[PDB]
């Protein structure tokens, strides 16, 4: 009530950018990995979704996510439902750290046609929404994929993220819609053109603000109409490949867009190094999407 | 010699890839950060190169080194004067690792015009080149800049990168020319395209080999042509801001195309992780960037 209003603030207002924990199971491995986890150090996914929970735990505790510089952290759904310091982890985010708390609620894409990946559907998308307000997360996150500057495609990636925006709407939680054009798109430019196109088309249609996940366009401040729209609460951006050193080059030149990185953010750090090198490097990471985040 | 041709045939034949380890003094500060050491720890740049080359040092000695699936090593001119273990750095990498040792002998990049970045003119680059000899390098690397597709000035990077190349060679040196079209390129393919048919027209006029490092190409395998030359010893690719599994990816989509990575390589690599994590983590990165080097 009162959080959720200094929460839609926070997030309305606030400089700063929200760090992307989010990785499903399938993605773990990898995350796991880039912080000297490799495979071969743990063989149940119970092992491996705890080695992750204290990498997430480590980051969340540090006195690096304590700056007022993240203003939103995204969840997966095992982490809400986990604790950090024996408080629910979208409590801790909130009471203890002053982050708005996010959950993905996508369940993964579907195979590519006409240039796209649009999310397998989830028919108990209302549930989990149900569970999250229960957690007093504020807000979703969702994932669509965009290879080619096809019409057809790019149109349904648009429709299909703003029906399940709606119905989140619904349940009282802000939703990010991700519809992230590869970084590779041969025709990258002309799929942002059509992108852009599609996504004003359904704003202007709609009656409640909600926020935006994009890949770093091909032309600088290409998305100003959208981050200008009454309906855009916030426009954030993915890193999508790119190193975090060009994410903030290319990001520094998007004025108004906010960084949204996952493992960008977290380059460097490894679970073998000493708290207080791991502290420093993931505040001046932080530090450096900041200023990036702020132009 | 006899050095000379068994490199001149690891360059040629052999799988495996170059570590570009060669960013000068203005590039160091920001590899030194990365590596978790902040500019606030030295204040000279004596400390400074110090600094950079334990790290070298660590990298070089380290069992991770030793692998055969790291072909070739580019030097900063500083390092080239340094030792490892007592031992002047190229021959160590040479005679210890069996690695070849290359120097990076630009001086910088002129102000753009164009839509490029040319190569400052370097007066005494052949007293550079005989000093490379005299420390038993095999060949150099060079720096030039394609920000725009613009004809006359991707012509003129070609034509001067070609002019330091056959005044290299006159030393017995390999020259590899780099010709980076920068990922952010506004018609990258249009540029690529350009810079692949002013590549040829010189190739056709050579009579000894090179070596190229390019930006991995939009279009997958579009310098087929180029590696096929019969005047291109090996085609090398930079990262230019994409990250380590970004490159591996679009890198394992063109065929013969092997890494040359800076930064990339070393990512999640730091000053204060145990030796145990840093060869663990350094080997398994290797082996990434060797398996998308080796398709």
């Amino acid at each position: 009530n009162a959080m959720n209003k200094e929460q839609l603030q926070q997030m309305r207002q606030a400089p700063g950018f929200v760090g992307a924990l989010d990785q499903s199971g399938g993605s773990t491995p990898k995350a796991l990995k880039a912080y000297g986890i490799q495979p071969d150090a743990y063989q149940s996914e119970e092992e491996m979704f705890d080695l992750i929970h204290q990498m997430r735990t480590r980051m969340i505790t540090s006195p690096a996510f304590a700056t007022g510089k993240i203003i939103g952290v995204i969840l997966f759904e095992r982490t809400m439902r986990g604790k950090i310091e024996g408080m629910p982890t979208a409590d801790f985010l909130w009471e203890k750290r002053h982050i708005v708390p996010f959950l993905k609620v996508d369940k993964g894409l579907q195979d590519e046609a006409n240039g796209v990946q649009l999310m397998k559907p989830f028919p108990e998308l209302g549930k989990l929404c149900e569970e999250a307000v229960g957690y007093h997360v504020f807000g979703t996150k969702m994932r669509s994929v965009i290879k080619q500057a096809n019409e057809q495609g790019i149109r349904d990636i648009v429709e299909q993220q703003f029906q399940w925006g709606k119905e989140i709407l619904s349940h009282g939680l802000v939703p990010i819609l991700e519809p992230e054009v590869d970084i590779h798109c041969p025709e990258k430019a002309k799929a942002e053109e059509i992108l852009k196109r599609e996504l004003l088309a359904q704003l202007d249609k709609m009656t409640e603000p909600v926020m935006l996940k994009i890949t770093i366009p091909t032309v600088d401040n290409f998305y100003k109409e959208i981050i200008e729209h009454p309906m855009m609460l916030r426009v954030v951006a993915l890193s999508g490949g790119y190193s975090r050193e060009q994410a903030n080059e290319l990001l520094s030149r998007n004025h108004g867009v906010i960084a949204s990185f996952s493992r960008a953010l977290v380059e460097g750090l490894s679970a073998r190094q000493t708290d207080a090198e791991f502290n420093a490097m993931l505040e001046a990471s932080i530090e450096d999407v900041y200023q990036a985040s702020i132009k």
